[PDB]
């Protein structure tokens, strides 16, 4: 077990359960990693 | 279940397992749902 978990989640909330939420997530990402 | 299971993967990466590579795929995120 790598990332690849991590990825497959991703694509799999936006296309299945809910999705506006999902992406207001990967916005808190931006601030919970920086870059 | 909803979307707390892509965000405990996402700290659970960050401090356990690698951890480059896991904010290298948030990058992608932000490539993969635009804003």
């Amino acid at each position: 077990g790598e990332v690849e978990e991590l990825e497959k989640k991703f694509k799999e909330l936006w296309k299945g359960p809910r999705r506006g939420e999902i992406e207001e997530l990967h916005k808190k990402f931006h601030e919970l990693i920086k870059g």
